């Protein structure tokens, strides 16, 4: 009902008599082409007098016959079908021969002067050889072929022989709007496309858009500045990038969620009946950036839990029973992480699973064409109410053995690191069809053919707001020495951070979820720091966060803007915050015990806590550390309720702390990833000495 629902006739409502000012760019299912004045609520009353208008699109017939076109108003209709004048000025019973499966063009053109009634009644007729008269009927009529081609049955541009609104990119959006402004509503189901007009609009709350007359896409991605704002889109593109502004485009990287390490069979030896000796890990995956950079290239990069997950467990080698001559096998999870803005349908891309910087251990691949479901924007493949896929899966046996020799792995349990990098191939799209008004994968587009024109042609934003990971938004922007560019609209870092992630202005001051603008860092490249200090100079402005309204955009800029509360590594990855912060986050405990702590920490500052260090100092100040192993911080946990637990019991042979004198202390200290030793020293000290820890609770045994 909604795809039948945004076909038919197109038609164009003008307030003037030579089809200068558009007020309503909206679909008729049928050929009853009428606005009544109740649904124009959002043009002016002077300007809902509609003195022309102009109807586009197709006709097909069911069965061959001659027909005899009408309109309710004939003296001031002319009307083509292909580039046959049918109508014009009067009545009048002319025949003409449609064949059955053929398509024709219909123009239909009205002028009326100083109409006295505000809207438009207008119904378009046709009466067959049996002199049965009838509104053209939903079947029968289709939507002009607003795409940068024609099709092989469906010609992209209407006769010259009628009037045409300038429309030069033939995305159905008049030059005029596109450039002044406009805005899209629903009125009774049907969308209307209308100018811009503040004093009405803005108070609505409607969306303001402009766009390029000269760009089909704006944001040069594959959905129509016109099939973005009307819905005729893929339900899967993200809601930003509705905006013709904000480019659509999948973004793909592989989160790795657990690893199964093992010693490799070998030639010489016959595996021996007992069970097979792993080392299982929990991994942390992040998609990165390295600066903002210029680098449009997906990687994420995965840590390797480093502490104990099971009792009395041996160090790596020795629970693989992995000696200095064999080989290791490596098996994983993933999943595919969609971070953009539009869907990905039958070809995800390559990845390289690479140890230090460019060994490469495994490449992973899917199979085209054969995908389980599409890969969503904010979304995961597969889906996470499923199971993600094995590296190496059960009964598959074409699959390629992930091995290190003995030095690699070493490398391996030296970085606990491991980095996947992944291609930039994503397939087909889908399309919107005018021919019969679905949205279905077009054998015939594809994310290469666009990808590449995105890149060039947008300001790129990374922000980390969200939950501390990285998130990439492209919005449209002028490049100054490039004329077709340059017929964009002005695009402000304030209007881009609106549109492209939501934040909004309640009280004159811009947010995102609840933070401040000023709550997050500004950092540039090279080349965008020297535009902006120099748009800035021009202003005489001195702070950026005062002047975002003032500040414009252009093409290949990058901007990163992260949460200041924390520390970022080279990938700019969160890995610890200050003192103070890291302090003030564990002040509120709700319990304490001598089994451990209760407390409300907030989630992100968590992200960046890899442990903690239980001590109990006595009254003289010899302290005792109670999990004195740099593999033995693990010990907080977050409940079911969203409350972290720091657990006392688990690496204290499962008992409360015994604290033999109530004036002795109770330390606990919390280290940030930042400053997690994740092996022992050069020495082979595998204490907590020397870790850089942060104390964050501190209490007498007759206090607890
Ligand atoms: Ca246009
Ligand atoms: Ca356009």
């Amino acid at each position: 009902e909604s795809e039948s629902s945004s076909q038919g006739l197109l038609g164009y409502y003008f307030s003037d008599l030579n089809f200068q000012a558009p007020m309503v760019v909206t679909s008729s299912t049928t050929g009853d082409l009428s606005i009544p004045s109740s649904e124009l609520e959002n043009i002016p009353s002077e300007n809902q007098y509609f003195q022309s208008a102009i109807w586009s699109g197709f006709i097909k017939v069911k069965k061959s016959d001659e027909y005899t076109f009408a309109t309710s108003a004939d003296n001031h209709v002319t009307m083509w079908v292909d580039d046959q004048e049918v109508i014009n000025k009067a009545s009048n019973s002319n025949k003409i021969r449609l064949e059955k499966g053929r398509l024709y063009q219909i123009k239909i053109q009205y002028q009326r002067e100083n109409p006295t009634e505000k809207g438009l009644d207008f119904k378009l007729y046709w009466t067959d050889s049996q002199n049965k008269k009838e509104v053209i009927s939903s079947d029968n009529l289709q939507l002009p072929e607003l795409k940068q081609k024609s099709s092989n049955s469906r010609k992209k541009r209407s006769t010259s022989a009628g009037p045409t609104v300038p429309d030069r990119d033939n995305d159905g959006i008049p030059d005029s709007l596109e450039v002044e402004g406009y805005t899209v509503d629903v009125k009774n189901k049907r969308t209307f496309l209308s100018p811009w007009i503040s004093n009405i609009h803005e108070k609505k709350g409607l969306t303001k858009y402009k766009s390029s007359p000269e760009k089909w896409s704006t944001a040069s991605d594959p959905y129509s500045d016109f099939e973005k704002v009307t819905g005729r889109i893929d339900k899967n593109v993200s809601p930003e990038a509705r905006h013709p502004l904000v480019a659509a485009y999948p973004i793909v990287h592989v989160d790795m969620e657990n690893i199964i390490l093992s010693k490799n069979e070998d030639q010489s030896t016959q595996n021996t009946d007992s069970q097979t000796r792993t080392i299982s890990k929990n991994t942390s995956t992040s998609r990165t950036h390295t600066s903002a950079g210029f680098s449009n290239s997906n990687s994420s990069t995965v840590a390797i839990d480093h502490s104990l997950s099971l009792a009395g467990e041996r160090t790596w080698a020795e629970t693989m029973g992995l000696n200095t001559a064999d080989t290791a096998r490596l098996n994983a999870n993933i999943r595919y992480v969609n971070t953009g803005t539009a869907p990905i349908y039958n070809v995800l891309p390559t990845t390289s699973l690479v140890l230090g910087k460019n060994q490469t251990l495994a490449t992973i691949k899917a199979k085209e064409n054969q995908l389980s479901q599409i890969l969503a924007p904010n979304n995961y493949y597969p889906s996470k109410n499923l199971a993600p896929i094995a590296l190496n899966a059960q009964d598959d046996f074409s699959s390629t053995p992930i091995t290190m020799n003995y030095n690699q792995f070493l490398e391996l349990e030296k970085t606990k690191q491991l980095r996947l990098d992944t291609d930039q191939v994503y397939g087909n799209i889908a399309t919107y069809n005018f021919e019969n008004g679905r949205v279905r994968v077009d054998t015939g587009s594809n994310w290469s053919e666009v990808l590449p024109q995105i890149q060039e042609t947008t300001a790129r934003i990374i922000f980390n707001g969200k939950d501390l990971n990285l998130v990439e938004r492209r919005i449209a922007a002028v490049n100054p020495s490039d004329p077709l560019e340059t017929t964009k609209p002005d695009m402000t870092l304030k209007e881009a951070l609106k549109i492209a992630f939501g934040f909004n202005e309640p009280n004159g001051n811009l947010q995102y979820q609840g933070k401040d603008i000023t709550e997050f860092d500004f950092n540039f490249d090279q080349q965008t720091s020297q535009n902006i200090k120099n748009q800035l100079a021009e202003l005489n402005a001195t702070n950026i966060y005062t002047v975002l309204d003032k500040i414009k955009l252009n093409a290949k800029m990058n901007i990163l803007i992260r949460d200041k509360r924390f520390h970022y590594d080279r990938n700019n990855i969160a890995v610890g915050a200050d003192e103070s912060v890291v302090k003030e986050a564990h002040r509120e405990v709700i319990n304490s015990s001598t089994e451990g702590l209760l407390l409300n920490i907030d989630k992100d500052i968590r992200k960046i806590l890899s442990g903690y260090i239980v001590e109990i100092e006595d009254t003289e100040g010899l302290k005792e550390v109670i999990n004195d192993r740099y593999d033995m911080l693990n010990i907080s946990s977050l409940r079911q309720d969203g409350k972290t637990f720091i657990d006392f019991k688990k690496y204290n042979d499962k008992l409360p702390l015994y604290i033999s004198n109530p004036n002795y202390k109770v330390n606990v200290y919390a280290v940030t990833k930042e400053n997690t030793i994740i092996n022992p020293s050069e020495n082979g000290d595998t204490s907590t000495n020397g870790i850089k820890k942060i104390l964050i609770f501190s209490k007498k045994g007759y206090e607890i």
